[PDB]
């Protein structure tokens, strides 16, 4: 089962704007022996994911996969795209190279209309990879899709049989609660997918989390996952608080995925390189600022 | 005295013509108090169709849950927000001069205000006409559309606004709510979530209270919720916080706002709450039956 | 028949924060005079209608009323407020005083779920003045209710029977001109809004306009009208850029009723005093901004 | 050569399969010019589903239509849009390589541009894929999200975007399209309006010309409201705006997107557009019956 913290990983790039596929085995490394992560949600928005050409997120899904083996426990590739035809590609690419899972955002430039129509371009997803585990990924912020989780998966399974489990970016906790509650005889996963309030959906039963902190703030977080576990909800508020401190901090300056690749690179020393366009890199005054707030925390 | 745990946005009871019916305000205190063990009351806050009330209105309404809520109720919280800071000053100075616990502010969203600062100067000048009654902001931006993030607006509030003591936080941004804790941990304030659905989220992130409609008639089962937090029976807490969730969204699915609340409340209570105000419509017979069954179904009302 | 431009109203304040009467007289001379403006909408957002008391609002609509006769042809009071009972005595009071119409936004504290709902509380307001002339303020901006307004007049005579037009403060000309084009025989106004681009809407059969820039663009919108009636569409247009290049320059500083107010005391020479709180008076910076802007445009 | 007039945004036909259905082009492109009098188009934009379509796909049509519209439309403009710059960047020079007489490129919305600066640089880098050919801004913040605003992304273009040639403007926003128009009048851009039910608000701002679905089976029609623009007769060409108007209200009330409108062009043109691509769904039988009716009762038909 997919579960605990799953890094979304940063797609390491060379100055020229090139993938760097050369430090993705050191990036493995150190989730698994810094940040005691073990899971990995390759090519989302962190990832830029779909910023890359299709043969690029074969290519680095493939490094992933590999270097992750007898690593990490799962490696989940996001094959989400707004071309049915290349998410089918990236679905049947993740079954041969042997990703332990595959995710699917919603398509956004033009949006399904009901849940059936969304349910069908899932499905016809699942269906490339009819062995794999699928798991939806909800982020309507993005997306602009106002369709709610618990709905989508009232008989998911009779629909799409691989159906595993929900990435949930979002922090209405009526449809996250409802999610876990209305599906305790399907062992789903249900990973919650906003960092800077993990504590709040572990307590109505989130099963793991999949997030960009989890590259940096593994540690800590998972601190606060045993806290949680051992019943210390108080402990586990403290543990919290220091990652919100940091998180807030970093968003009243302006922090979006370049933001992260700078903040990666300053605390693992792996460099990232800068993100490709439309995305421009983070300032050194965002980076030095960010660095200072790090330290006075005691992440780095 | 810290305004705490369960704080019932009260209903405005109408007559069938429209018209305020005072006389049932004191069976309804009394029925807070021993049927769902609510110790503190929201007046004329959404629940309460409050900007719907003239001026007027909003007096003797507040007049008479003051006068009926001495000796039974702990803290009766008067809203006092309006769009016309003068109207929001009559009713601030008028919540003083009856003897309410306390007055609160939402944010005016006619035109509102640019800046948290120019936000704290509107809600300053109110506050100023009540100098000796604590001031809670009502934070609850699905309503007014003001993007002003209420750990920003606390940060060193007292200052500005000597009254302050506290929060009504109405959203779902965990972020901000925690850090309006986190960041102020000396100031004695009551953070009181807002979101009745998850109280449970918003108590593991240091929630004191919680102020909503559900508690009117939900109250003894969110007590009961309360009560396993602080026992630090915390799977208790997650049952009875889901059982809520289930009435919560059954309802949400159907259509569910103040009209609803009205139906609802009077349908477990028994105490003839009457018709919303336009811009509200009663609530459908259909939506009424179905909230009956699955309350019953549910063990929140008797078959 | 209400036509033409129609200035949405200053109300000017003392320094103390309270209205000043004393100065309402010589703004009606200086419309009718300065800006060929001889009809007034008052109360609305430019007059800072909804943050005045029931009391004020009584108070002031009798200044422009009786300022305004002889001189205005007509003064239209926007009534509405979130309490239906307040509504309904500034729509008795508009009546008592002569006014010549009244407007009325939808609530928008409980939004109203449907059609039907909302044409209800604009009846009952309609019916405290039952033989005065309605005019309905669309501005789903500010209300947040998105029913098209030709939806909400479609039958709306049958139960408002002094409908008389739409005040349309929205981009939508699809909406507007089948306002106009499915309303032919019932001799409504169909005032256009959006002063920034008031020509689109003249094309489409706006009747009229109602904004607040007429205070002090009055003249060169006049000609601008006067163009478009006279069939000089080039002229009309070059006229329209005029008063968009000063829109434009403001709305990038940050432009709203504060800066109005201040614009107004700048050109007109009639001191319109503070704001109401929760608006703030415009800074030094705008207003230096502006004149010069204004100045540059032959507008000052 | 200038890019002006009606420019139809040109749907993807496909079999009943979803596969694209290449061999009704020709016919396509002869309808258009015969039976709407529209000379140009725009592939793979919006109403193209272009989007939704491989980059080997979008190749493939591209070609198609820049060979069936030779000697036949003044101008084929191929939208190369992508979230993905390597593939915006493979678009631009296969249009450039193919003879397309341009390109435009919408703002890419996955992770979007936090300045109109930054959206400039992208835009730059996939003009520069096709740096002879006239690039062309296309402007849709409903669907994007993308709070950029079109004059300000205009102002100064042509010292980052040598190639830039103008914009298709989809937003109801005439501040901006008209400033678009104001400021840049040296520039000899196209100002192409992209709304089409209120085009006319849009002429009298100084569009030169439109894009969109309805010229599709609308053309004619559009093209006599442009004449009695062009001629002073302002009230005609009001007359004509409202019929249009009626027609699409009609179909805006019910659910009208890229999928009605194929639906539409299949009925009007005879012509088979075949359905959309999930996550698009074919419109109903009610849907076209209705149509049908509204369109012969405004001798559309």
């Amino acid at each position: 089962k997919l579960q605990g913290l799953v890094a979304a990983t940063i797609t390491p790039m060379t100055e020229n704007g090139e993938i760097n596929f050369s430090v993705i085995g050191q990036y493995v490394d150190y989730l698994v022996k810094e940040q005691g992560v073990k899971n990995i949600f390759v090519n989302g928005t962190t990832g830029e994911g779909l910023s890359l050409s299709v043969s690029e997120r074969r290519q680095v899904a493939e490094e992933w996969v590999t270097k992750g083996k007898d690593k990490l426990d799962q490696v989940i590739i996001h094959v989400g795209a707004l071309s049915l035809k290349e998410s089918q590609e990236l679905a049947q690419h993740a079954a041969e190279i042997g990703a332990d899972g595959i995710a699917v955002i919603a398509p956004f430039f033009l949006k399904p209309w009901t849940k059936d129509i969304l349910i069908n371009f899932l499905k016809e997803v699942a269906a490339a990879a009819p062995a794999l585990p699928f798991y939806y990924y909800h982020i309507p912020a993005l997306t602009g899709v106002k369709i709610r989780a618990e709905e989508l998966l009232d008989g998911i399974l009779d629909k799409i049989p691989t159906f595993q489990g929900l990435k949930f970016s979002d922090t209405d906790l009526l449809d996250f609660g409802q999610c876990v509650d209305q599906n305790r005889q399907q062992q789903f996963a249900f990973l919650f997918g906003v960092d800077e309030q993990l504590l709040s959906a572990l307590v109505m039963g989130a099963t793991g989390a999949v997030g960009s902190t989890y590259n940096y703030l593994g540690k800590k977080t998972n601190q606060m996952l045993e806290a949680f576990e051992q019943k210390d909800f108080s402990l586990a508020l403290n543990y919290q608080f220091c990652i919100q401190r940091f998180i807030n901090f970093v968003v009243k300056l302006g922090f979006g995925v370049s933001q992260t690749k700078a903040i990666m690179t300053l605390v693992s020393g792996i460099p990232m390189g800068p993100p490709r366009l439309p995305l421009q890199k983070a300032s050194r005054e965002f980076t030095d600022s960010a660095e200072a707030k790090l330290k006075s925390l005691d992440f780095l």
